[PDB]
């Protein structure tokens, strides 16, 4: 069997050299300052680093690693029909800076739980929605490398029954301290490539529509709220990447809420890959932001 998960997009999605990707990492990162730490979770971009690495670092740099432990990274699936979630075949997440282990204590419940199949390694290597985090997780935990393990899932097409079993599923890891949810998505893909040329015209050049219908999705997010979350999607279709990886969240937040638990969400920053101002125009959105609980 393979053990290892090959960084199959390094080199095109992001510097291959280890020294130079982890030197980018910190500029970006230092670029940042800390206001929710220690985060629970986060939602972070997956595009290339050239477009979206100063806003990941927004989310990473929100994680406190001499608390966290345990990295869950839920990822869209792009390339396979998925309509659950998927675990990986390997055991280790290899990256430029060092290489990751996967949590097999939690990887054998997860599967016991019988809601999980099983991704082949082409599959794996083939997605890019979860290898985007490994780069930035590894940068953020480097100061504890060898004390902290990954929990990679392939999440797929999900019902929204399906988002509430398994936000359900996860709401148990995410009550915990030691525990955090990476939860990958890029937000608005606008233009004819895309099929997607939603505009409000109240609030001006195109570009600034965009900015409103994903700020609209983040605030959304922000309180907490997968049904309105869902509403919205089914009311304007914004193209919000991993739209099923953030139900499972809001979900499994709510879970958390009906438990007693406090939790605030905050996005830190909104980019946009290029500012559309005519209908011929596409560009890609990009936001991060953290979850704390106390
Ligand atoms: N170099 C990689 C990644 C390129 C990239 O990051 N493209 C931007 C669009 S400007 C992006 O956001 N991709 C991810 C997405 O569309 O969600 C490739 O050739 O596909
Ligand atoms: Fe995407």
């Amino acid at each position: 069997r393979v053990v290892c998960r090959e960084a199959s997009h390094a080199g095109s999605w992001y510097t291959a050299s280890g020294p130079q990707l982890n030197a980018q990492l910190e500029g970006w990162l230092s670029q940042v300052q800390s206001t929710k730490r220690p985060a629970r979770a986060i939602i972070a971009p997956h595009a290339g680093y050239t477009y979206c690495g100063s806003c990941a670092a927004h989310a990473y740099k929100q994680v406190d690693p001499s608390i966290t432990r345990r990295i869950f990274i839920l990822g869209p699936s792009h390339h396979v029909p998925l309509s659950r979630c998927a675990l990986s075949s390997v055991d280790i997440y290899r990256t430029p800076l060092y290489d990751l282990r996967i949590d097999q204590k939690i990887y054998g419940e997860l599967w016991k739980t019988g809601m999980f199949e099983r991704m082949s390694l082409q599959t794996d290597e083939d997605e890019h929605s979860i290898e985007m985090h490994l780069p930035y997780t590894a940068k953020a935990m480097e100061s504890h490398k060898d004390e902290f393990t990954i929990i990679p899932v392939l999440v797929g097409a999900l019902s929204e029954s399906k988002e509430q079993e398994f936000g359900k599923l996860f709401s148990k890891y995410l009550a915990d301290p030691s525990n955090l949810f990476v939860v990958s998505s890029d937000f608005c893909h606008w233009g004819q490539r895309f099929r997607y040329s939603y505009y409000d015209e109240s609030q001006g050049e195109i570009y600034r529509s965009i900015e409103h219908l994903d700020k609209m999705g983040m605030s959304i997010i922000e309180q907490l709220d997968p049904v309105s979350f869902s509403n919205y999607l089914k009311k304007y279709h914004n193209t919000i990447c991993g739209r099923h990886p953030i139900g499972v969240l809001l979900n499994a937040i709510t879970e958390l809420q009906k438990n007693g638990m406090n939790m605030s969400f905050s996005f830190l920053n909104y980019a946009q890959s290029s500012q559309c101002r005519n209908w011929q125009d596409s560009s890609v959105s990009y936001a991060a932001g953290a979850l704390t609980v106390h």
